[PDB]
């Protein structure tokens, strides 16, 4: 149908714009700290810690495969990569800082791409 197309043109545009989020988010951790996830042969307990693990490679796969239906969607995964590492690591460690500083300036970027998914419908 025409309407599965104007919906699948939505979707595209959306994983478009989300791309586009994904790599001001990244940007905004220069370490790589969240680029891949926790390796389970380096970190072997890491599963009894956390259950649900994410990373930005992980995102980037699902948002090709245009696997975020709306913001709210991408924002929980976002949320993982920083609220698990808050939990596994400690307060006075370079991950979990790093964690602090990636939430804190993401609010920004994702303050304005709700206020564009919004706006573009």
């Amino acid at each position: 149908s025409m309407e599965q197309v104007a919906m699948e043109l939505r979707l595209t545009e959306l994983t478009r714009l989300l791309r586009s989020v994904l790599d001001q988010l990244q940007d905004k951790d220069p370490a790589r700290i969240f680029a891949q996830p926790v390796s389970l042969k380096e970190v072997p307990d890491y599963l009894d810690h956390i259950k649900h693990p994410m990373d930005f490679a992980t995102m980037r796969k699902r948002l090709e495969a245009q696997g975020y239906k709306n913001l709210h969607e991408f924002e929980e995964d976002f949320d993982l990569i920083i609220d698990n590492c808050m939990k596994y690591n400690a307060r006075d460690t370079v991950f979990y800082r790093a964690a602090v500083r990636l939430r804190d300036q993401g609010g920004v970027v994702l303050r304005q791409a709700r206020r564009e998914v919004d706006s573009i419908g």
